[PDB]
């Protein structure tokens, strides 16, 4: 048996390819993703929910993003500027990071590969868990920007969790993989990733030909993603609770927190209805929280951000040197892709060209990564 994982920088995904059909596996509490997240106490390391649950009684001893640490030196832009929102230390060891902790009272130092393994093994030990079987063979999927350094890294995080890793493939192939883009005839086809997920923005464009891959152009945005989307409800709904109570509450942090959960909820519940409902009693000072939003408001305070994820589109279809109407195929990824106004600004930019989006966008690149494990295997 080989699974498929989408080692994701928030949430990561096994499923295997089984009697005719990809099943998406649950984890210990019943979920279908995994916080990338690990945990050391001063009795245990915790690894996904368990890690996710407890991040505010122990913030720098609870590591996540390191996708955005693997394979990179420390001097990175990237490892740099993200470094200043980590409560986690990152030392730099010779030129590469390594995550500083404590660890049963005693101070603990990680590569970013040996934290993703720790990652791969909950997601290896969550697939034995369902099979009742010892599962070794897996796919690995890493983003299609990822250079030489980034996927050996990934793949060598997969060694050390004791998995054989089969191939590492690029988060878009899989995708396309799991709509069985690859088993389309004759002539050359141009497939457009459109990836938005709670934080970032993937976009990719890939030539198939006779299910042969080629990565032509990637573009993106690295901090835009569902998360803004809920700073503009919030925003909305603190300026709403000062109109009608001429109470500001926002320096409470729990009132904050209430409002933006609450927040991030309504807005899936917009994915499916027109309108959503919050009550939150006593909200701040003693003040309940009764509130509405309609689909058109929410996608009003998101206008700006929302279009704005057409112009990454445009500068893929630039480096691939492609116009928009040489593009076959359109597959969405990520949470945040079912958002109907995001559907309806790429189907309409298109010329009004279909979506690939039946398959959960959360677990679509776990699902092309299981199919390509199956027949790797
Ligand atoms: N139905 C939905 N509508 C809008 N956004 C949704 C969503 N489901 C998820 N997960 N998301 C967002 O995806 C990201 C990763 O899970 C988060 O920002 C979720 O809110």
């Amino acid at each position: 048996p080989a699974v498929g994982i989408d080692l994701g920088t928030t949430y990561s995904c096994v499923g295997v390819f089984q009697h005719g059909k990809v099943e998406i596996i649950a984890n210990d509490q019943g979920n279908r993703t995994t916080p990338s997240y690990v945990a050391f106490t001063d009795t245990e390391r915790l690894i996904g929910d368990a890690a996710k649950n407890q991040v505010a009684m122990n913030p720098t001893n609870t590591v996540f993003d390191a996708k955005r640490l693997i394979g990179r030196r420390f001097d990175d832009a990237v490892v740099q500027s993200d470094m200043k929102h980590w409560p986690f230390m990152v030392v730099n060891d010779a030129g590469r990071p390594k995550v500083q902790v404590e660890y049963k009272g005693e101070t603990k130092s990680f590569y970013p590969e040996e934290v993703s393994s720790m990652v791969l093994t909950k997601m290896k030990e969550i697939a034995e868990a369902y099979l009742g079987k010892t599962v070794t063979n897996a796919v690995v999927t890493v983003p299609a920007y990822f250079n030489d350094s980034q996927r050996q890294a990934t793949k060598d995080a997969g060694t050390i969790a004791g998995l054989n890793v089969l191939r590492i493939i690029n988060e878009p192939t899989a995708a396309a993989i799991a709509y069985g883009l690859d088993k389309k005839v004759g002539a050359e086809r141009n497939v457009l990733i459109f990836d938005l997920g709670g934080g970032t923005f993937d976009v990719s464009i890939l030539t198939i030909e006779d299910g042969i891959f080629e990565v032509k152009s990637t573009a993106g945005d690295t901090h835009l993603g569902g998360e803004d989307f809920d700073n503009r409800m919030v925003n909305h709904f603190i300026a709403e609770f000062k109109r009608k109570h001429k109470k500001d509450i926002s320096e409470n942090k729990r009132a904050v927190r209430r409002l933006r959960t609450a927040c991030e909820r309504a807005k899936r519940t917009l994915s499916s209805s027109t309108q959503a409902s919050i009550e939150i009693d006593s909200l701040y000072e003693g003040i309940d929280f009764y509130t509405s939003i309609t689909r058109a408001r929410f996608e009003e305070l998101n206008a700006d951000l929302f279009r704005g994820t057409l112009d990454p589109v445009e500068k893929a279809l630039r480096d691939a040197k492609l116009d928009k109407s040489q593009i076959h195929d359109i597959v969405l990824v990520g949470g945040s892709t079912r958002i109907p106004k995001i559907q309806k600004l790429l189907q309409d930019f298109f010329n009004g060209k279909e979506l690939n989006k039946s398959i959960n966008p959360d677990e679509a690149v776990a699902y092309g990564a299981a199919v390509q494990a199956a027949i790797l295997s």
